[PDB]
């Protein structure tokens, strides 16, 4: 079964479902949807929302006039059909202005327009009822050294993003900003590349309670890194806003392919995390149906995005209720891991004997930490050998 | 020329020309070298220094008699020389009892045991004059999702750094920790993977000042993240407080070749950073004379990390001193992306109309970046072409 | 019960469940196993058979009294146990002597004992029924640009390989070669990395028929390639003699995890391909249980090689008798692939106004390929969730 | 000076100066280039010739009379500078019918276009004196596992190179082919995915020697793979036809830096071994300038990618021709590889106790190999630091 409803929190990006499928070497396979379209489509199969960036919704360069309209119908959109809009962003990456950054673009009017062009669209996210702002600097970085001083540039990122957190603050909103890491693409290097770049930045604005990240799943498997550690990070720094869930095939190119394809079992141990710390914000899928596909297929794969992640859920769940796991998590001492190493303190450590002169050395290297039957029963779990 | 000499701060590692050759899949194909034959080898190459970690210098499980001697040993070599020991660190991943972590081992005996052996290290490290202490936790991670719960680990890496902090405050020593990040090997995957994930963490930390990191080389490029992107914000933050300089040819295992091996463009970008921001501690290689080599290949390679380093030099200050450079700079805004992009403040920005309303996004984004003259210019300067 | 016997011909090497867990940053934490009693405790879990290289069962440097019992011992425990030995190696890698390699060493002195070596054990490999002798060229290769030049080593490599082909036919043996490309590790690049440069160095050998590849899963995946279409390259080209079954998490260190782990879909998507294709030699593990386990980690792990794949072989078997599976295959014209694009000819092709001037460029590429609803099928049964 | 004449055999795609700067990011940041501008300005930097797909010279899905005037102005341009047109090529991938391949695609209709399209450029390629047709199957492979029947694929693949080289044949033309690898992108995985795959494809064609490589740095790159170990095989199995250079900083997507950018050390191994064997092939780049630039930067970047080939050319000449290199050759015993290892035959071998009773293996491997001072003569050459 595994039927998505809204109360599981899934929803998309305006731009995923609405990918023309124009790549690197070819041209749009679709034509463009009406968020209209997208949203009630959506909610026939069972997603809670959508998410937006400012120019998905309304074109840019848009008459007022036409603002007002588009806006119109997609509020009436979502009136219609109960879907709500979680989170929204800026596109700070697709006009050729952008070309070397927004908000860290060499040339200082590049830098102060994008800072406008995002406070135009916070104020709409919030009239929408959006509780997260990302971020995704896609165009933030270089090619070649000499091009961007990255401390300069560190700096500027930081100017601004204390400058949208005052925006904020000053008018009383509740929106908080979220940071999505990629390590390249566009640029061949971005800056902040990887969940640990983003929460050590954040460390530095003015008002870092403000500000998280929206981890996505493919782009820290652009740099080869395991994604279920980075949002173990994100949750223990108590910074995961919000998170992007898609596939991807290792290194290469960001593919955003539908969420359980790429890398299965990291989508199982992620959702095995999501669910055991209690992570209540929104399942949002950052995802492109791929250009072979026509729009059945892109329905398709919206579909499998939730259906995948219920079915983890499912299999995730019943392994860590499963007795025969938890015991062998006690022989592999998860349960010692969770216990402080040295609650005696420091002075008892170094007076304690058992902790050198007369530790064992060769008993303790001796013990297995039969990890691979734990593996084991939680491969067992995921292809359902096991229930 | 490019002759080392002391005041350049060389510094190596003994277990780097020490490395008896033992590979994956290979046996030893050097003898081990005495500490005392390593200290005045590279002394009469030009170094400043040498690092070690307690097990290279003391045989682990050595009587107090033979740690005696192995000590006024490599004292007596140090003062022969002139040598001084910059850093030391301590072997959390070569004994069998270390085979799922020292600081995060799931068995908390062992967790106690790899701090007992640390806090012996750090007080011979302060009576040999190092001002560093590095930790690598490279047996901190896992093979398979279910043996590590990583919000419990950090839980228990904070607890050992935040007892180290108190026991060098406690003991008056003025030495700091330095976290050497690297994202997989041994394990499958190692926690703080990166920089950025070691930067995140040490704000977690009770008194974050105490601790910094020593970025390797080669460790962020198996990632395939930039380098010297990584070291600039290490600088921003405050936290380089040592580096590690080798060579790495991409995404694989790690190489550990010397310096200017491996990506030679980013180590000319990298020693361009290191010297126009003023970088003041060692330049400290860790780095494996491969094992086709004999001991004269050992001192051949030790010596062509120094000679690297100091041709690379010349050509980035070549590079930064030749006015058609500054001129190409200023053709690439470089000057402006270190203008603040908004001092005039927030309610200043949104009353600009030439930031949004009256700003021709077109005219800009037709401004060219110049960046490919730029970065040909120092591509002729790192060939000898300019000077 | 996914439960193996020998008639699923899966196989281990010694050197597999033997690893005492060293590596480039830590000692052993397992004491080394007799071959013997892995031979045993390998035919209770169900194994068909176990491969070795020369030196796993010999210890380097043995006497040949030394040799002939270590030889009688390990044929004692086959022959008790009905396993069987498919395929052998020689190891040109652990000693010094191959720190520049074994057939394309710089020395030509150590490229000759190199092939010495080997030939000593192809005739072990015969004498214990083995009928694939694989080639691993670990130390082929360089660190530097300087240190190798890559055309005189090749043919060097070519030699080699021709002179073990002169030797088996010479001696009657029906033993054939296959060589097992890694991209890199130990050597910084490793020539011949991938099963492609493999194939295609096969072709230039004077009797290519004899040597075919022995790909292996994760060196595949450390260069970053579908390793289902590797081996379908190989299959297409009558070359798939042997295969490696293991796991790797991407592009990083051999990881030689157990099978199933690591890319658990890649792993569905080649039972597909070889239970589709009806590849019928051993299907060996190359595998190491990790250095955190105790001896019963170690047997744990391996029984978890062959059960990951009898669950995979029921899953793929399910996925492709599934009507609605079949009607999704036409859907996505898979069955138009398989038919030829032009039986007419060129000609036939070149007169067709159907191929160009009146083709509706337009309406084919609306089309959708429908290859998300395939591919969710495909998902819904490696999960059992239909 | 290093100035590039047009005797340096530099050429460009029209395709690469002429990129407009849209990525799956963000839209064009320039306007797109009359190929008779792209000509002029080439010849200009001292540039040899140019290359194109179909679609570059010919706007899709343009009239007869709108094709002759585009090759009209075309050759004038040509003949007032002098460039050439040594290699062109088909766009089998930007046109949304060419999503799931052309001449793998899983439509037999659109593999029967595929064919049409490409033998309609090769004769306009022979009529402007193309030696090399080079194809590239960016659209062929899959992103899962059941769409794409690789073994069905790959007999789709021959039969297309197959009806191709019976077309060449018959008309009596002299242009052969080159395949151009490529890992991923836009495909998940593209079939022939490295130069090894491509080169032992071809051994299975009816008539391999119409079919060569061209690979491009950035591609093997982008599988972790060394560019010059690649071309080093392409050598020896006599299939370099083309070569494509560009720069890549790893395991990425496919960046198409101007030459002598990412890599720089395999650039200067790339051009020793280029000039050490004596190709005589045109130095095509396939770059884009990236989208920061304008056209001014457009033809700064064409120009360092052959400046960069002139010095990298004098540093690794001058590094062969340093005594002291040919000394640290020796030292390594670069000399001995080229040496065969059993002229004297298998039987001499056998029976040579050097080679293995009497060999002394401790001796040999206490032997340095000196590879370090090699490389740091090579190191000291490439940066002019001697
Ligand atoms: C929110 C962000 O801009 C969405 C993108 C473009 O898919 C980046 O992942
Ligand atoms: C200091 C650290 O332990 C040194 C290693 C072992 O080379 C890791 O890079
Ligand atoms: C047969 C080959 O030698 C086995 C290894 C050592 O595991 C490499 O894959
Ligand atoms: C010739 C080939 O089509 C050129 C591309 C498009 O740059 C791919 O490398
Ligand atoms: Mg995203
Ligand atoms: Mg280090
Ligand atoms: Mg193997
Ligand atoms: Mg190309
Ligand atoms: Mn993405
Ligand atoms: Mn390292
Ligand atoms: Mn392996
Ligand atoms: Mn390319």
């Amino acid at each position: 079964n595994y039927q998505p409803t809204p109360e599981d929190r899934f929803t998309f990006g305006l731009w995923t479902v609405g990918w023309e499928g124009r790549d690197p070497f070819g041209d749009a396979t679709r034509r463009a949807l009406d968020p209209v379209e997208s949203v009630r489509r959506l909610a026939e199969l069972g997603a809670h929302g959508v998410t937006f960036h400012d120019d998905d919704l309304i074109p840019f360069g848009s008459s007022d006039s036409e603002r007002e309209e588009h806006v119109k119908r997609f509020r009436q959109a979502l009136d219609d059909t109960g879907m709500k809009v979680p989170m929204a962003t800026t596109n700070l990456f697709t006009h050729p202005v952008f070309k070397d950054g927004g908000f860290t673009a060499n040339d200082r009017d590049v830098r102060r327009y994008a800072l406008r062009k995002t406070i135009r669209n916070i104020d709409l996210a919030v009239e929408l009822g959006a509780e997260t702002y990302v971020a995704w600097g896609g165009r933030e970085g270089a090619e070649s050294g000499g091009a961007k001083d990255v401390r300069d540039a560190l700096d500027r990122m930081k100017e601004a993003f204390d400058l949208l957190g005052e925006y904020v603050t000053s008018q009383g909103y509740d929106i908080r900003f979220a940071i999505e890491p990629k390590p390249n693409e566009p640029r061949g290097d971005i800056l902040l590349p990887t969940v640990g770049h983003a929460l050590a930045f954040i460390e530095r604005l003015e008002r870092p309670e403000l500000y998280g990240v929206n981890p996505e799943v493919g782009h820290e498997q652009m740099a080869g890194l395991n994604f279920p550690h980075g949002i173990a990070q994100a949750l223990w720094a108590g910074k995961l806003f919000h998170i992007d869930l898609n596939g991807q095939n290792g290194i290469k190119y960001d593919q955003d392919l539908r969420f359980g394809a790429g890398d299965l079992r990291a989508a199982f141990w992620l959702v095995d995390l999501l669910e055991s710390a209690g992570y209540s914000g929104p399942r949002h899928f950052d995802f492109k149906p791929p250009r072979t596909e026509d729009f059945d297929g892109v329905w398709a794969s919206a579909a499998g995005c939730m259906r995948n992640y219920l079915i983890l859920k499912e299999r995730a769940a019943a392994f860590r209720a499963d007795p025969e796991v938890q015991e062998a998590l006690r022989a592999s001492r998860l349960d010692e891991l969770a216990r402080p190493t040295a609650a005696d303190g420091l002075q008892a450590l170094l007076d304690d004997r058992s902790a050198f002169e007369e530790f064992d050395v060769d008993a303790a290297a001796a013990r297995g930490m039969a990890f691979e039957r734990l593996d084991q029963l939680a491969m067992d779990h995921l292809l359902g050998a096991r229930g």
